[PDB]
């Protein structure tokens, strides 16, 4: 139940639900997946299915008539796609209640009423005639992660007529291995000195949590593939005893170049009718030549090898393909074949993009000159948490205190220390344990904790503790931080957050409603993701937001902007740069191209705001935005001129 009420900043009309409601909301919030509904090519797939499966069991089974049964219908989508088209009849379940009555709604003011009926269980708690077809979108990017396997397996058993069709009736999991600097820095354990063989935590997997990328958006330079894909997995999803929750496959492979494999990428693709006519291919633009579609829902994904593995140039090399009911993963010949863990304790508190950032500043000469300069023969301090700076400033400084509350940190820089065997550097965990004044504080600034990636702020009370005990002089850096926005034509990003509409002549618009007022109810207004990971051009200049000037004190600071050129753009993009000393760092925009195209950083996720639809078409926006001492937070309100 949505309760109406006025945004007073804005005039634009906002939904807020009761707690006892607010989960559920939040759940409805995110039942869109991205741009699943607007993915044009998994709905045209999905259809094309069903009209082969359906037609095919018209003319086999003697009384004419079809069966179809759709699970996690979801919208209905998929429903409304089996009636017309043929079914005589469809029953589709959906776990999730309030997906339930919006299926039905929408199922039920439909020219297909009579065929659909919409039950509110999960598949694999049911017990009803047969049904002689199952539809299933069921998938994400590890193609199983989300139950496909058991929702196959046990429909199939207990829901479904025996010589059942499926749709997708098929699939692979494929595998390339590259030799890659790149992704090596999203899992490698940072070196202080640069060398291969540094281990100053010993040896780890890293995390065994889904790395989801859009690879297309990988330049070609990043990577190098030494072999042609590689099959992992075939699944059949309309042979019950042919889906196995837990296996394993030594696979084997030419390798038509000699590297290191950095990294598995990996993608998959179904066939919707196991005709090999018509797939769903998830290969990447540089690798998919006849069922190319950007979507974001969907996506490849990269792994890692627990040990460096080399491979040599028209030589067969073998991979260990593994996967238990939810999760895939790799391993070498001769090594373990269980799923590994960060047992090393970094993976586990690290983002895979801070790790990124991490390696990249560990190797950025340019970075490390200013710490050498900011940093010789003094005492310096550096705040963040999770924040590997200090162990920079060690190379030039006379002696570091590195200040972080978290003892995981702590244990951490305790094991560089010891490897490196650092004799400069201390570790305390209270700021106020800072009792010998330092001649310069140093930060990034970088905490772990940061609610957003924009906002790392907790720098600037940090720093005030510090000046409250040590006098305002107190040299800091960097000295000052800029919020910044910019406008930018998405390529295609924006589908995540637009109005869904009418799909294959079906009016969801429905659930645009109550999937508009989950959103306002529960979403942030700025929505945050890996921008390099999403093509666009931007349309204007950056423009600055809110400023924090270093020498004190904080303050509360309000800023209320026009943005322009958005009658041409679908997003604005925002970010954090700061002053280092003598040079510029920026946790977004890193650069434009002549022709606009934007280069953003890796390390870090970038906030992001879509022109809701009242907004869809104005040539300029209000940006209302909000620093408050008081919680060290950022508020956003994006409203009309
Ligand atoms: N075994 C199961 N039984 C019923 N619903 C399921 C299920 N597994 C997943 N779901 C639901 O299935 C949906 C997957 S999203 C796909 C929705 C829709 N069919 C479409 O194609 O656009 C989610 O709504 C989720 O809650």
């Amino acid at each position: 139940m949505f309760l109406e009420k006025i945004n007073q900043k804005t005039g634009e009309r906002e939904w807020v639900v009761a707690e006892e409601d607010y989960d559920m909301a939040q759940e409805l919030a995110r039942s869109r997946f991205g741009d699943m509904i607007l993915d044009f090519d998994r709905n045209d797939k999905f259809l094309a299915g069903l009209k082969t499966t359906i037609a095919e069991k018209k003319h086999e089974n003697t009384d004419g008539k079809v069966h179809v049964l759709d699970i996690g219908t979801g919208t209905g989508l998929l429903s409304l796609m089996a009636a017309r088209e043929g079914a005589d009849k469809v029953t589709a379940l959906e776990v999730f209640k309030p997906m339930g009555d919006c299926a039905r709604h929408i199922t039920s003011n439909s020219p297909w009423s009579d065929k659909i009926t919409v039950i509110s269980e999960r598949s694999t708690d049911v017990s009803q005639s047969r049904a002689d077809i199952i539809v299933a979108e069921v998938f994400d990017t590890e193609l199983i992660g989300e139950g496909a396997l058991r929702t196959f397996k046990e429909a199939l058993e207990r829901l479904a007529k025996p010589g059942c069709r499926v749709v997708p009736s098929t699939g692979n999991v494929y595998i390339v291995p590259v030799e890659s600097h790149l992704l090596k820095m999203f899992n490698d354990i940072p070196r202080l000195n640069g060398e291969k063989d540094e281990e100053p935590l010993g040896r780890c997997s890293g995390t065994a949590a889904v790395f989801d990328v859009q690879l297309s958006e990988m330049k070609t330079h990043e990577f190098r593939e030494l072999s042609e894909p590689i099959v992992a997995f075939k699944f059949d999803f309309e042979h019950e005893e042919k889906i196995i929750f837990d296996e394993s496959f030594v696979r084997e492979a030419v390798a038509h170049s000699s590297g290191t494999i950095d990294a598995l990428l990996m993608w998959w693709d179904i066939d919707m009718d196991r005709n090999g006519t018509t797939f769903i291919d998830m290969g990447p633009k540089w690798k998919n030549k006849n069922n190319y579609a950007w979507r974001d829902h969907w996506m490849q994904a990269v792994y890692y090898l627990p040990e460096k593995k080399k491979v040599e140039m028209n030589q067969t090399f073998e991979i260990v393909c593994n996967h238990d009911e939810f999760s895939l993963w790799f391993s070498n010949v001769g090594k373990d074949k269980s799923r590994s863990y960060c047992v090393c304790g970094l993976h586990s508190m690290l983002s895979r993009q801070t790790v990124y950032h991490v390696n990249e500043m560990f190797e950025n000469q340019k970075f490390k000159d200013e710490v050498d300069k900011l940093s010789k023969g003094l005492h310096v301090a550096t705040v963040g948490e999770g924040s590997f700076l200090g162990l920079l400033a060690a190379k030039t400084a006379k002696r570091v205190t590195i200040i972080d509350g978290n003892e995981r940190f702590r244990d951490i820089f305790f094991k560089y220390i010891h490897y490196y065997k650092l004799t400069n550097v201390e570790i305390i965990e209270k700021v106020t344990s800072l009792t010998d004044s330092p001649d310069i504080v140093l930060a990034e600034p970088f905490y772990m904790s940061a609610m957003n990636p924009w906002n790392h702020l907790r720098f600037l009370y940090d720093v005030e503790v510090l000046k409250m005990m040590h006098g305002d002089e107190l040299r800091v850096e960097p000295h000052m931080g800029v919020l910044k926005a910019i406008p930018e034509k998405f390529e295609d990003l924006q589908n995540i957050a637009s109005d869904v509409g009418t799909v294959n002549g079906f009016d969801l618009s429905f659930f645009d409603e109550i999937s508009t007022k989950a959103r306002t109810a529960t979403d942030a207004i700025v929505d945050e993701q890996s921008l390099w990971e999403y093509a666009g051009i931007v349309k204007g200049d950056a423009v600055e937001i809110l400023r924090f000037p270093i020498d004190g004190r904080v303050s509360s600071q309000k800023c209320v902007v026009n943005i322009d050129n958005m009658s041409s753009s679908n997003a604005i993009p925002m970010w954090m740069e700061w002053e280092f000393g003598g040079i510029n760092l920026s946790t977004g925009l890193l650069s434009i191209s002549s022709a606009g195209v934007p280069e953003w950083n890796k390390g870090y996720k970038q906030g992001v705001y879509f022109p809701i639809t009242a907004l869809r078409n104005d040539k300029s926006l209000c940006l209302h935005a909000l620093f408050d001492k008081s919680t060290g937070d950022i508020n956003f309100q994006f409203g009309k001129s």
